[PDB]
């Protein structure tokens, strides 16, 4: 449909091994958006093409405030492009080297947010396994927005015991979404290591503490989503049900 002549190239806004993300306007309709610049080169060489027609896939079909939106996309000799939403505030990421830490109301609003959002996900029996702050942006209302849906069906740290023990996988995300709220409390995920076999170490024996300014709810809620069993973890009714969250989740 589409084509980079319909397009006004603008700020750069994102960097990465494949290519950059930039601000972009589309000419006739005035349109802001942001355009992922991928090259073909690279996403043939690092055997991933099928990766990325299954982003497209996926987070194409995909509707819902809390999911980064995909408009479409496009190609041409050196690359292809994909055309996304734009997302005002940026990553959580950098909002996080900002402060270093968050507050309870804030961290459970960003909870409830993406249970909400893997809620819908799992509706329709998509999962994404890559949950990390560097994913998730954040729009103008100051949400919560999940991008990047590359693994949807490296960086352990956000990595469940059954994925990276190589087994039987359905409730990762909730491993995650267990991991990102100690992440978004302490400044650091609950399974930092210095190293990539350490850190395999550390999460196959599901080895975390809590410094002392973490609430008790907090904990609680935790500790029930980093459960080494799958089996064992909540449902994502019964994480937006937590009385922590709901004691703490302005949204
Ligand atoms: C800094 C500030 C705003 C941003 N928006 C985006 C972005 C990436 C895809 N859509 N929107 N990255 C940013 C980085």
């Amino acid at each position: 449909q589409w084509a980079l002549e319909d397009f006004e190239i603008g700020r750069p806004l994102g960097k990465g091994k494949f290519g950059n993300v930039y601000l972009a306007r589309e000419k006739q309709s005035k349109f802001i958006l942001a355009l992922k610049v991928l090259f073909k080169a690279q996403l043939e060489k690092a055997g991933v093409e099928h990766q990325l027609r299954r982003e497209v896939e996926i987070q194409s079909h995909l509707r819902h405030p809390n999911i980064l939106r995909l408009y479409g996309y496009f190609h041409d000799a050196t690359r292809v492009y994909l055309i996304l939403e734009y997302a005002p505030l940026g990553t959580v990421y950098r909002e996080l080297q900002k402060l270093s830490k968050f507050d309870e109301q804030r961290t459970a609003t960003y909870i409830t947010e993406l249970a909400n959002a893997l809620s819908y996900c799992h509706s329709k029996r998509v999962i994404h396994r890559d949950i990390k702050p560097e994913n998730l942006l954040l729009g103008s209302a100051g949400e919560l927005k999940i991008a990047d849906f590359g693994w949807s069906v490296g960086t352990l740290d956000y990595l469940p015991p059954e994925m990276i023990e190589g087994r039987m996988h359905d409730k990762v995300d909730l491993w995650s979404l267990g991991v990102l709220c100690y992440e978004f409390l302490v400044g650091k995920p609950p399974f930092e290591a210095n190293t990539y076999q350490e850190t395999y170490k550390r999460i196959s024996r599901v080895e975390f503490t809590f410094p002392d300014f973490v609430t008790e709810g907090a904990r609680d809620l935790i500790s029930r989503l980093l459960k080494h069993n799958p089996s064992q973890r909540p449902m994502l009714r019964e994480v937006l049900e937590h009385p922590w969250i709901t004691a703490n989740s302005s949204k």
